[PDB]
C-alpha cells in the first residue's frame, strides 16, 4: 500500500495469534509493544525516547504479521505509550519513505 | 526520492536561517527540535513519548525547507534528545510510506 501521513499510520498487526493496532514508525530503530505475553527467554534492553528511557523485555525471532506482511524478528515489550513498529521490521516488509 | 530504512532516515533541514540534521519520523505527530531561537508568538505545550513528557515552546506558521521542498507549519522547541520531523510537515512535502 501507499500510506499518507495526514492521520497516524496505524495498522493492524498479528502476534501470538492476536490482532493489535500499531504505529508504523520510521523514527523508531526497534519495535516496542505494550505489555503482553511472549514465549521463550528474554534479555534486558533500555530504550530512550522523548521523555527519557524505559526498560523493556527483548524477545528474538518472534513471528509477527504487519498489514498482512509476514516478518520474524525482535520484539520489545514494555511500558510504551503506544505500540510502535520500528525499522527492524519495516525493513522486513520492504517499507520505504517516498516523496 | 525513495528513502531506504536500513539506516535512520536523516535529512538536512533549513530553518530560522540555520541548517540542522533531523529524523523523518512517521511516529511523531509534531516536529520537535532541540533548543533554538525562532521569531513570532509561541505558547507552552507538553508532549509525550517513550519515557514520558517534556515541556516545549510551540511556534506556528514557521517556514522550513526539507530536501529542497518548502513547507510551513508548527515547530515545537525544547529538550528533545534528537530533532524529529513529524507528520505535520511530512504531509506538506508529499511524503508517504510504501510497501
Ligand atoms: C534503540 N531502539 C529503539 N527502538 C525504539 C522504538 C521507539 C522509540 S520512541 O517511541 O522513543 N521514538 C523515537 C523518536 C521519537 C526519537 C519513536 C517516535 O516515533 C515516537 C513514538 C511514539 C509515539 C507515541 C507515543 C510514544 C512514542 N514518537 C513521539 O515521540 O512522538 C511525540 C512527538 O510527536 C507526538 O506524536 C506522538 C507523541 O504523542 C503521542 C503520545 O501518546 N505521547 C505520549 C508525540 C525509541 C526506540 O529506540
Ligand atoms: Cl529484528
Ligand atoms: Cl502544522
Ligand atoms: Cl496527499
Amino acid at each position: 500500500p501507499q500510506i499518507t501521513l495526514w492521520q497516524r499510520p496505524l495498522v493492524t498487526i498479528k502476534i501470538g495469534g492476536q490482532l493489535k493496532e500499531a504505529l508504523l514508525d520510521t523514527g523508531a530503530d526497534d519495535t516496542v509493544l505494550e505489555e503482553m505475553s511472549l514465549p521463550g527467554r528474554w534479555k534486558p534492553k533500555m530504550i530512550g525516547g522523548i521523555g527519557g528511557f524505559i526498560k523493556v523485555r527483548q524477545y528474538d525471532q518472534i513471528p509477527i504479521e504487519i498489514c498482512g506482511h509476514k516478518a520474524i524478528g525482535t520484539v520489545l515489550v514494555g511500558p510504551t505509550p503506544t505500540n510502535v513498529i520500528g525499522r527492524n521490521l519495516l525493513t522486513q516488509i520492504g517499507c520505504t519513505l517516498n516523496f
